[PDB]
């Protein structure tokens, strides 16, 4: 296991604009396009990103080269960000990789704004940070998928994707 098969399992691959969780628009392996209404301007972001006029249609290929993309820019956001980066280099490997994960699900601000969970984390608190975590919009919206990351962040271990 690994931060890209970790949020493959987490994200799914479908080649289609999509609808994700929270009905927005989105592409290959959860590369959200737009939280706009607008198919034609999902269509649009895609074009812009795969750099040609797609048939809101992509290669596994491409699909891909978003995903590698969008790993890097959340590991960026974490190091770029006064109160990620810290928690971030005081976690063990596997842990690190529950942060990714919540910074590519949310964004870089959101996962900042975990104030209380963060500090736990810092402290190594790892039950006490679990509990915390699951008291948020983020938990109650997408339950499985916090569940694990949250097993991710109590255990240090990928047992939660073990059977995945
Ligand atoms: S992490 C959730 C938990 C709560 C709120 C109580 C106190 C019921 N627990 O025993 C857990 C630690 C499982
Ligand atoms: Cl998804
Ligand atoms: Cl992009
Ligand atoms: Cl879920």
């Amino acid at each position: 296991m690994n931060i890209f098969e970790m949020l493959r399992i987490d994200e799914g691959l479908r080649l289609k604009i999509y609808k994700d969780t929270e009905g927005y628009y989105t592409i290959g392996i959860g590369h959200l396009l737009t939280k706009s209404p607008s198919l034609n301007a999902a269509k649009s972001e895609l074009d812009k990103a795969i750099g040609r006029n797609t048939n809101g249609v992509i290669t596994k290929d491409e699909a891909e080269k978003l995903f590698n993309q969008d790993v890097d820019a959340a590991v960026r956001g974490i190091l770029r960000n006064a109160k990620l980066k810290p928690v971030y280099d005081s976690l063990d490997a596997v842990r690190r990789a529950a942060l990714i994960n919540m910074v590519f699900q949310m964004g870089e601000t959101g996962v900042a704004g975990f104030t209380n969970s963060l500090r736990m984390l810092q402290q190594k608190r790892w039950d006490e940070a679990a509990c915390n975590l699951a008291k948020s919009r983020w938990y109650n919206q997408t339950p499985n998928r916090a569940k694990r990351v949250i097993t991710t962040f109590r255990t240090g271990t990928w047992d939660a994707y073990k059977n995945l």
